[PDB]
This record gives C-alpha cells, structure tokens and sequence, in this order.
C-alpha cells in the first residue's frame, strides 16, 4: 500500500495530501498555515496543532509525525512537489536532484514568493525523507509548447532574450489533466482535436488545447494577466495604469497591490470576491454585482473566443475548477456570449450539481461540444510521480 | 462651390484638408510640422514654407493665407476639427459652442498632449473665422454604445466612477465609416448584422460593430491597450511590466516610453516599425522580422476572434487601414489563422491592389465574408459637419 505525499507550499502555508498509490484517492490531507506567529497545523480539517515561530522544515517534521501517528511514514514511497514557476527551463516533471534544485533558482527571479516557498518545502522533504525519491511538477510546464508568437510580448527583444519577458501561463497541471480528461470524454483523437479549457477558480485562465498541446493560454509572463478574477484584475490597459499613476501619485508598488488584491469582482462589486455572496446580492438588487459577474462572464467570452483563433477546429469547451464545476449561472451566461461560435446548451445537463462529474452540457444540434470536467492537480501530480518512480534515477 | 476645411492638431503639427462639398474629393491637403524652431508648412507635399517660433493660429493663418492666395477663403463654409478624446460626455459630433469647447478641456487630462493641440486648433480657427460654423468629430464618440461589462476594466470601482477610467476605444471615425460602408459592400441589413472591422494603420485596432453599434473594442482608455503596432506594445502583463520596473530600475515613466515608441514590430524586430522594410528583412532570411509579424498575426487573428464573442452572428470581417488596405500577405495570414470560424479566401482578390477599393476578397464557400474597405476619415468628417450645416446652432 504504498503513498505520494504531494507538498504545494505557498507564500505562507504548506498544503498537502496523501495520495493511496492503488486508488489514486485521498488518503489524508492538511494545512500548516500562518507561517507569523500564529503558525498551526490542520490535518483533514480540524483542530489546528500550535507551531512555534516554525519554519518550513518544522511545520513539515510536524506534518511527517502526523504521518508517522497514523503508521504512514514507511508507505512514503514518493513525494511530489508542486513549484509556481518553471520558466523556460521545464518542460516536463522530473526527478528532483541537485541539478534540478539549482536549476529551480535560476528562475526563481520569476516569482520570488512562490518559488523560494517551493525550494523551502524541497529542502525540508529532501531532509525529512532523504531516501523517498521526490518529484517536481511545474505549473508552468504544459505552457511550453507556446510558439513564439504566443508568447511573445511587444516589447524590445532584450527583455525576452536577456531577462525571459514572456508569456508562460499557468494552472497547467489543471489544463492538462482536464485536456486529458476529454479526450476520452468527448471521444476525440488527441492528435486531431481542439479543445478550449477554462480554469474558472480564485485564479482563472483558458487554454487552447490543439492537438494535444497548449498553444495559447490567458495568463502571462504572471497570473495577472488575462481573466477578470476575484481579486486580480486581469487585462489592463498599461495607459490606465501609468494614467492611474501620475493622478494618484501612487507608485508602481501601490499599484501592484491595487490589480493584485483590490481589483476583480471585489473591485468591481465593492463587496466580495466571493461569487456566491455577489450573485446573492444580484438576487437582492445590487447593481454593482450583477456588473462585477457580468463582466467576469464577458472577459471569458472575449478570451474563450480568442483561444480559438489558435485551433484548426474547435471540437470541445470545457469547464474546469472551483467556478466552473459549480456555476451554472457562470456556464450558461459565457455559452449564452458565444452564440456566435454555435453552441446550444442543455440546460437540464448544466443544472447538474458537480457531484455527476464529468458531464456533458451542451445539447445536440451544438457545433461544439460543451462540457464540465472536474481538475484534480493531486492525482495528476501522484501519476508523473508514479510513472517517475519506474525509472532509474 | 462650397468647402469643408478639416483640420487635425497633433501634438507637433496641424494637418489639413479641404474637401469640395460637391464631390466630397480632396481640393488641396498639407501639414504644417515641427510647430520646435524649424516650423514649416508643406501644401500637397512640396515646399516648406518657413514659420518663426510660430504657434498654432500663426501657423493656421499661414494656412489660411495658403487658401486665401488660391481664392478659396471666402468657399470655407464649415471647419471639421477632430478632437482624440470625448470621455463619456460626447456620443456623436457636434457644432462648437462656448459649451462644447468648455466640455473638451473637461475630458482633456484623459489624452493631455493631443486634446491640448485640438483645443489650440479650435481657438485658432475660431479666431481666423468668425462667421463659419465649425464642428468637433471625436475619434471615441462611436465606442460610446459599449455596455459597462465591455468597457470596465477589472479596477476598484472608485477609478471609474470618480475619475473616469474605463475603456474608450478610437479609430471611431473610421471604424463607423469603415462599417457603413460595409452594408453596402455586403447587401447586409444594418440592423441585423455582425461586423468585425480591422484597422491596421500605424495604430491599430479591432471594433465589433452588432447592428450598427460599436459594442467591443480594442483600445483601451488609451490607445495602448489591444494589437501589438508599428512602436506600441499593446496588451501587456502588467505584472510583466512592474516586474521589469524592479528588475530595471527603471520608473514607470521610463516604461511608458518604452512601450510606446521603443516596443511592437521595432522592439520585436530590432529594424523597423515599418512593415514592408520588415517583409523585405524576411524575405533576406531575417528571423526577428519573421517572428515581429508572426506575432502582430497572431495578435489581429486572437482580438478579432474574441470580439466575434459580441456578435449575435458573424457576417463579416472588414479590412481597412494602411495596412489593411496594402498587405495582401497580413490579411492572408490573418485570415488563414482564422480558419477556425469558417474562413475562405479567394486568392485573386486578394492580391489586388488598393486601386480595387472596395472589394470582397473571401471565396464562395466562405462562412464570414472578408472585405477591404478603405477608410476615409475626412470625408466622414465633412459628411457629420455637412449634416451639422443644416441645422439652427
Ligand atoms: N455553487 C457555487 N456557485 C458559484 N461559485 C462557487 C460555488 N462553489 C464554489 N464556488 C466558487 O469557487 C471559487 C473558488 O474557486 P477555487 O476553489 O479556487 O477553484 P480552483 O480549482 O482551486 N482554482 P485556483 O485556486 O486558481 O487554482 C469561489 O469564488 C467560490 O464562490
Ligand atoms: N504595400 C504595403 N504593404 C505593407 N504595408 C504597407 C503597404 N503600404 C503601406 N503600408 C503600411 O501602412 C503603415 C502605415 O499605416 P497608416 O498609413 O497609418 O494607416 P491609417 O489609416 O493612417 N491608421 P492610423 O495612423 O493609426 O490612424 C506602415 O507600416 C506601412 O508599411
């Protein structure tokens, strides 16, 4: 009965899951969070254990003597970590030896944050579990089959070619396991199909899924680009913003905060960025949250229509993430926007609670098909550090 | 025999035009440039005329002693400024007024440099003619039919309501001309229709015209947002741009230098903003002219399918601008990445030259008509103040 552990640490928390090899289910899963002096420990949510001022490997020798508590510790037969951001550099998951460590700070500049979280949660599980082989899984992988004029930005050539300015996209673990995922749902031959994926959760994108590979996605050199979302802002006029600028006297690193934090259906809304507060308070009259969701719906139309352009054909639509597997307020208004493109829904298959899964919605006579696949990042972590642990290393 | 003088102010230079009323032809154009110590006056494209250290009216009275000189003074019956931006406040043209003029310099911290020249070129012309009616055409008034979920930006709300950023869009003037004409061109009932038309000029941007009305754009709240251009970026990560601010040094005034006069089909190429100095670099085997329009392709192809996401239908896909007008190889590249909507191109029509004008260049089975349409700005702008002329003021 072996297990993955798979680690995804973030700017101030170590999320993980135990993952049964057999069944590729849920095992256990937990949060040490405020990694502040209020730093605790949840295990399948319940009764946060206090941390001192802990560390990254502290909060992690804690999560590894939850695991050895319930007898698990010798069933680690793999540890998957997830990292932000890969740069030009990975194009796969891979083992993680020193190289790869070291290659994983070549980037880093990227996303400071995230990434030295990542390699804090690698350092922590080389040391903790120094004869488990571990793998790192980049979220910015399947993005890099991006031609160049995908990823390209208009700016100077040096900012590419001397500081890696360019698209790179992210939730790829979510967009290539949902493409996956569809391809036996919908029944199309990978190597002839397209697929438009929309990662609709806290952050959004789309992916354009052309025969196989991603050739277009909504993110950016960062996840600001692209989708309105719950906080960030999404695409923004630079003019604005330097026009923001010099009327506010605010610098770059207000503004920073501002599109990061303050922006998306809060900003707009001025009330959440929670969906399920602003469509209730569209039910009570709130004009400001019916215009902050509408204008959500309408940047996904505009991006959804947009991928396309990057597909010979465009067979399949479909829903992925926290939104998009349980709106169906959110899928019928963005297929309602893409008339255009010849959809019909089924309004009986969207009403669906997202306990069917993975599920058609659109009716007949659709020129595409429309769908809503549930993302599982964990499984799809647990099966490259599966197929990793077949090799030699 | 009366004439319209149209007059345009930049923010260096004064051009003009006068156009017969009868024919609605050009009669004489000219630019008077540098209005720096070296200010001339050019007329049909000739011979400079010297000015002092001369400002907008001292230039504009060389213009009008130009047309005094050749017998026309005293045909000028309506003068036509074009005006960059009108906020929110002006949804069509109009005839200046005390009113008027007192509105423009209330929208004018929007486009500060150019509204400034417009508002010189208006007192001027006021100044040199008295007793002829003049008219504002604002090159945002059409995108005024935008509905809020097209126009906001994903910003605190407190940036629109109280300081007026949202997206405006430009090229209006030929955008509304470009899709008049294509009702014709197409036998399409304006108000039931969907147009895509594409202005590829020097700037350039995309309109999704639905039954008459502008409902999408491209540009933003200034012309920075949208397709990549000759020296402009447009859209761009803004956590792209904050992270180079860092990375650089450099303020975000230096940034907007650099996305503005340093980024585009130059900054990717390293050559030109010139297109057809870039096919030529290509056609030599350079690669970063190939991969500069490649990207300004792919660009074009993704907004114009995204703003299709608009449209109840897509009837057509109009080609208009400098560019638009001459490249036969951008509108096929563009249209072949666009074969996802249905695209046939007849490849005869296509390589016509611009001599054609108006002119269907998709083939028969074609799901969306493709046309090119030159546009025509100054003869739009003689049409609203030949209108204007028959009213009471
Ligand atoms: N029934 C529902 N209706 C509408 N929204 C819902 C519903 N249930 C959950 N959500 C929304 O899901 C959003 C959170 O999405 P999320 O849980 O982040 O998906 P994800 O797959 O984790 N994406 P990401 O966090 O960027 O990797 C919140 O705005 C919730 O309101
Ligand atoms: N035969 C040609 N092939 C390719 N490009 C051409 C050709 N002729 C002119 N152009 C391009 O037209 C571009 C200038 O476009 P422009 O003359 O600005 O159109 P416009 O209608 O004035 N748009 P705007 O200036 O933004 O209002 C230059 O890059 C030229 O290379």
């Amino acid at each position: 009965f072996p297990v993955v552990l798979v680690i995804n640490c973030g700017s101030s928390s170590i999320k993980f899951s135990v993952l049964d090899v057999a069944t590729c289910d849920v095992l256990m899963a937990g949060i040490a969070d405020g990694m502040t002096e209020n730093a605790f420990l949840s295990i399948n949510g319940d009764k946060p254990i206090n941390l001192a001022h802990s560390n990254y490997e502290d909060a992690l020798k804690a999560i590894a003597f939850e695991l050895e508590k319930r007898d698990l510790t010798d069933s680690v037969a793999l540890i998957g970590h997830r990292i932000a951001h890969g740069g030009e550099l990975f194009t796969q998951s891979v083992i993680i030896t020193d190289e790869i460590i070291d290659n994983i700070r070549r980037v880093s500049p990227l996303a400071p944050l995230h990434n030295y979280a990542n390699l804090s949660g690698i350092d922590a599980a080389r040391h903790l579990f120094p004869a488990v082989r571990q793998v790192a899984v980049f979220d910015t992988s399947f993005h890099q089959t991006l031609a160049p004029e995908a990823y390209l930005y208009g700016l100077p050539w040096e900012y590419f070619s001397s500081l890696g300015v360019r698209r790179y996209g992210f939730h790829g673990t979510s967009h290539r396991y949902v493409s996956r995922r569809a391809y036996e749902l919908l029944d199309l031959d990978e190597k002839d199909s397209g697929l438009i994926v929309a990662h609709l959760g806290n952050g959004a994108s789309i992916c354009a899924v052309r025969n196989g590979q991603s050739v277009d996605t909504s993110m950016g050199m960062t996840p600001l680009e692209g989708l309105m979302m719950g906080t960030r802002s999404g695409d923004v006029d630079f003019g604005a913003m330097a026009w923001i600028a010099k009327e506010t006297g605010q610098t770059l690193s207000d503004l920073e905060r501002v599109v990061n934090k303050e922006s998306g259906l809060l900003g707009i809304s001025g009330l959440s960025s929670d969906l399920r507060v602003l469509e209730k308070a569209w039910h009570e009259g709130h004009e400001r949250a019916r215009l902050a969701i509408k204008t959500f719906v309408h940047r996904i139309a505009r991006h959804i229509a947009g991928h396309a352009a990057s597909l010979h054909r465009l067979d399949g639509i479909i829903f992925t993430g926290g939104i998009g597997e349980n709106s169906v307020l959110i899928r019928q208004l963005v297929i309602e926007h893409l008339g255009v493109l010849g959809l019909t829904l089924d309004v009986e298959m969207n009403k669906q609670p997202n306990s069917h899964g993975e599920r058609i919605i659109s009716a007949n006579p659709s020129q595409v098909i429309c769908a809503v696949i549930p993302t599982n990042e964990e499984k799809m972590i647990a099966l490259d550090a599966i197929h990793l642990g077949n090799v030699k290393a």
